[PDB]
């Protein structure tokens, strides 16, 4: 379908987040969205994993500090992109803002996407958590973005546990 390359895309953000903020950064996977989900639940039921997708938004005044406040810490980095699947998006031009919600319209849902609008600027970054469906992916949970880096550890470790008890082995 319709569609820029995402991969390059990724990698000039990255460069420039790099220096711009500092080394100390999330492995952010390089590739097309598509993959970072197959990576997550299709991937080897040994390496099953949660994706998270990251909006990042400059508009907003805490997409700055939450950063170097929350994508500062290396525990955190380290897990969110090892346990978890790190993603980010640059949604700031309003050309990439229709994007996403168009995709995700789909590949999640109208409620979902439609939620993104009401969702002020000041609340992102938007921290979303998929557990994904055969029928299609659903988030489990919605952070605003000021939150505490800690919520964040609980909020994933969580998401981890709850999932293979939200799964069966039956169906």
């Amino acid at each position: 379908e319709n569609a820029e390359n995402e991969g390059d895309a990724l990698l000039q953000f990255t460069a420039e987040f790099s220096s711009r903020y500092g080394d100390c950064h999330p492995v952010f996977f390089i590739g097309s969205l598509e993959a970072a989900f197959q990576e997550a639940f299709y991937v080897k039921a040994r390496d099953r994993k949660l994706l998270a997708i990251y909006l990042h938004h400059d508009e907003s005044v805490l997409t700055n500090v939450f950063c170097s406040q929350m994508l500062c810490a290396e525990s955190i980095v380290s897990y969110l992109s090892q346990n978890f699947i790190t993603w980010a998006w640059d949604l700031t031009k309003d050309s990439n803002r229709a994007r996403f919600l168009t995709m995700c319209n789909r590949h999640f849902g109208s409620v979902v996407a439609q939620t993104i609008r009401t969702q002020k600027t000041d609340q992102f970054p938007l921290f979303l958590i998929i557990m994904g469906k055969r029928s299609s992916n659903e988030v489990l949970n919605v952070i605003q973005g000021n939150t505490t880096v800690d919520e964040l550890m609980m909020r994933l470790m969580a998401a981890m546990e709850i999932f293979t008890a939200q799964q069966q082995e039956d169906i």
